[PDB]
């Protein structure tokens, strides 16, 4: 279930979509609108990125 499919399922863009497929969705300007929207569709299709990201401290 690529960017692209969980983009036009969830109803946003590849990169929108993108925010909530990594959990950056209050990153950028999704704050809620598009987490139900899309994470339902991202969480629905169990998609999440690849191993080894930015960031060791983490706080």
């Amino acid at each position: 279930m690529k960017l692209d499919e969980i983009a036009r399922l969830a109803g946003v863009s590849r990169t929108t979509a993108s925010y909530v497929i990594n959990g950056k969705a209050k990153q950028y300007r999704v704050s809620d609108k598009t987490v139900e929207k899309v994470m339902a569709v991202v969480r629905e299709h169990n998609y999440h990125p690849n191993a080894v990201a930015a960031g060791l401290r983490l706080q």
